[PDB]
This record gives C-alpha cells, structure tokens and sequence, in this order.
C-alpha cells in the first residue's frame, strides 16, 4: 500500500511495482539510461512486518536487462529502504553486474544509488 | 544454465534456485551467519538469452530477512554472474540493507561478496 | 584550486582539503555522525590532468578513524569525482571497513554515498 | 602491523606500502589489469592503535590512475582490514570511479574486491 505504486528516480526511470501480501514485489521497470528500451520485468522482496519504531521498511528488487527490444546481458539489484511520509521516498543503492569473460570479471560490476519519489 | 540447483557460498549458507525459461529465479535461502535461521524466500531475475561469446550469464536476487522463525528488518540483494565449466561457480557482490531511522539511514547498508558452488558443506 | 577548499556533505560533515601539485589531497575530516570526535587526518589522490571534455575530475581520500579523542578502529575511503560549476559539487561513494574477527569479517563493510558542496 | 611490505592481489597487481607510526600509508601501486602501466602513487591511512581483542587492523588507500606512462581519468579506493597470522592477508573491497559527464555520472563507479598476500607472482 505505502510501497505499492509507481515511482521515479533522479535519472527519470519508471518503477511500477505491487507490494505483495507474501512479501513479494512484482511489476515492471523502464530505465531512462543505459541500453534499456521499454519495460523490463522485475521481482523482489520486502519486509512484511517492519519495525514499529520509525525505521523504514527494508526491500530490494532485481531487473534482468532482457525483454523483446534489447538484452544488455546484465542484471541490476537495488537494495534499500522505504520511508513513508510527506516525502515518501524509497532510498536505495544498486549493483550492475555484466556477463563477461573471466578476464574482465574484475570490472564486471557497476555500483550506484537511486532515490525514488512517488 | 546449471543455475537451478543447490549452491554454497564460503559462509556455508545454502541457496536453492530454479530458473524459469522466462528469466526468473525462485527458491529459498538459508544463511549460516546473522539474524537468520531456517529458510527465507528468494525472488530473482537472470538472462535467459546469454551472449554466446565467452561472457558469463548475469543474475540477481533478493532475500527479505523475514519468515516464521525471525524478522531482522533488512534485505540482501545478490548481484553477479553464473559462470559454467568444470566446477560451476556463481560469482556475486551484495548489498544488505536494514530498515532504520533518519539518524541512521547513513549506515544502513553493508556491502560484501559471495561465491557459490555446487558442493561443499 | 577548484578542488582545494572546505566542503560539506548532506550529513553535515566538514571536509577540509588542499589539492596538491603532485596530485595529492591533504587535510582534515570532521564527521557529524558515527563515533567521530573532532578532526581526523585525511589523505588521498586526484586526477592532476582531468579530461578536457566535460568529464569531472576523479579522486578519493581515506580517513582512518583515529585521533586524540577516539579510535573507532576503522577507515572510510571515499571514491568520486569533482565537477566544477555554478553548483560545484564533489559526488562520491564510500567504504566503511571495521577491524573485526574473521567470524564477523562478512559484516565488516558499510557502504554509502556522500555529496559535497562548497 | 606487517602492513609495510610487498603484497599481491589475485589479479597479480603489486602493491607496495610503508606504514608510518602516525597512521599513514605511502608507496606505489602497479595494476596488472586496466588502463594501467608502471607504478602509480598511493596515499592512505590505517589504525596505528588497533583493538587488542581479536579484531583485524582497518585500512584504506587511493590510487589516481595517472602517472608518466598513462592517464585513465579515474581513481580507486581500497578499503579493508589487515589480518595477521601465519599467512598474512589484507582483505579489501574497492570503488573505482572514472571522471565523466552528467549523462554518464550514473555509471561512473565500478565496485570490486581484492585480497592481498605477501607472496605469489
Ligand atoms: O546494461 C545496461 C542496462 C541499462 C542500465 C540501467 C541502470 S540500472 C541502475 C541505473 N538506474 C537506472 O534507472 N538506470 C541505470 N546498460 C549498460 C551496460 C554497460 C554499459 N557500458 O558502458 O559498459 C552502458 C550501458
Ligand atoms: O539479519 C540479517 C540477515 C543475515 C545476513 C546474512 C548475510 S547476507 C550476506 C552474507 N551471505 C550469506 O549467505 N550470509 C550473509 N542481517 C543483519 C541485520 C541487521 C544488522 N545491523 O547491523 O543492524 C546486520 C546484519
Ligand atoms: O567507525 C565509525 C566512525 C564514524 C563514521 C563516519 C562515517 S564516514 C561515512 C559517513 N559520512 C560521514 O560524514 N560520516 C559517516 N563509526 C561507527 C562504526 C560502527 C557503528 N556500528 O553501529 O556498528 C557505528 C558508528
Ligand atoms: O584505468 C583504470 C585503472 C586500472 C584499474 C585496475 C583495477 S583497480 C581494482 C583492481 N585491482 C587491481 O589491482 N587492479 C584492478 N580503470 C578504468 C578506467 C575507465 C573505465 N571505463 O569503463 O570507462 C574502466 C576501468
């Protein structure tokens, strides 16, 4: 409900997900940069019973960059927390791993942080 | 994509996957360290159509540290590549984020790296 | 000159550094959160001859959390780029490693991203 | 703190340090991979007064990928702990950031992990 919705990060990406009962996140992702074309499938997990304190709700999803238009041969996992409020945000960090040959395995991962607004 | 199987990272945590022909991962995860105990559910995505050159297959998945045995208010995202051959290893980096308050948001994410293989206790 | 100065991140930390001729960064750091008390020494490296394009200047320093008031037994390395301008910023990401016993080695590192303003 | 020595990560890059009694590291770094060639300078900080329990000594250092041989417009920060014993290993994670334009800022940082030891070619 708080999490279930449609979001947007600073890069302009579109994040449409449904916060499951089981603690499942399901939806689609449309990236605004990189070799992304249109929506991609997306799946993750969230804390069904977050702290009662003020803590945010932890979560994280995974976009495998393959659909009918492009296959960038690589997945991104966003790990972060949701914070409800007057400024409902979803703050995260993410990991861009690329299939590569062991000789490039070292420069295989790209790292960063996306902040979503609703 | 020998991906569907039972793997083991160096912490000896068990990871059990099944890769659908669509690009989805499902299954469980049982850590050997941390506020964990028993199986936690896992949901992921992976490249159903990987490059045919040498390139390894890419993948990712999440485990919300909550189940019937415990709730650690946190989640981990594994991101890396499945690399096949004689010994099959799936190489990843990970982000473990615990839910927190403003004052702590800053130190909410821990970062690490896990290597998984088909055998070892 | 562009880099040499005194900065501030979103957490309120104070970053005072001098951009060396050699490509050396030197100065002090005063953190606003964690177990930091007062200034700590700091040392790093920067790109002496950055791209002529529009690219930012890459850099990165290291604060070892020990001074006369506290020793949090841990170092932080910030890796990022400087971007001059009307909104001169220094965007980075950092790694908080803690001395620990191999049994906690796994949860040894803490990750994040600081954005500095001048 | 056997820290001052000659180490080697699994990529077989050479790292040469000297730890001052103040908490500073100095020396060079010679990668075996990437837009690197020859020695690049390195500046770091480390715990001069480490915990006496078991805890490993923490450390960090930076290498701006520029010298007389090449300029890759990027820098790497290694962060981790020196862990002594029979075989001495210094365990780190790293952030390699290349300078870029707005449109690319988003993919400027690569992340990885390196393990260093006193011997191996
Ligand atoms: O494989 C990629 C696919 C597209 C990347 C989307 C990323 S997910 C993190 C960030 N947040 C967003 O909303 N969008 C970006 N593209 C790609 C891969 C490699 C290179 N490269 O230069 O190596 C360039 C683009
Ligand atoms: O309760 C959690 C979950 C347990 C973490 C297991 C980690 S997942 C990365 C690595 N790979 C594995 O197979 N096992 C380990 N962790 C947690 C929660 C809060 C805090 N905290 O500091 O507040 C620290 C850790
Ligand atoms: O060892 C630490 C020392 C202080 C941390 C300063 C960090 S550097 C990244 C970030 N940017 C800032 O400007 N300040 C913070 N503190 C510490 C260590 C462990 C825990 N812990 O709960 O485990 C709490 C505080
Ligand atoms: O030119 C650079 C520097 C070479 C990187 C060596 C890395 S440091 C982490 C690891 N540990 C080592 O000992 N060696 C490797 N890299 C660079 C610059 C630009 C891009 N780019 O994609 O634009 C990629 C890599």
């Amino acid at each position: 409900a708080g999490i279930t919705g449609t979001w947007y990060n600073q890069l302009g990406s579109t994040f449409i997900v449904t916060a499951g009962a089981d603690g499942a996140l399901t939806g689609t992702y449309e990236s605004a940069v990189g070799n992304a074309e249109s929506r991609y499938v997306l799946t993750g997990r969230y804390d069904s019973a977050p702290a009662t304190d003020g803590s945010g709700t932890a979560l994280g999803w995974t976009v495998a960059w393959k659909n009918n238009y492009r296959n960038a041969h690589s997945a991104t996992t966003w790990s972060g927390q949701y914070v409800g409020g007057a400024e409902a945000r979803i703050n995260t960090q993410w990991l861009l791993t690329s299939g590569t040959t062991e000789a490039n395995a070292w420069k295989s991962t790209r790292v960063g942080h996306d902040t979503f607004t609703k």
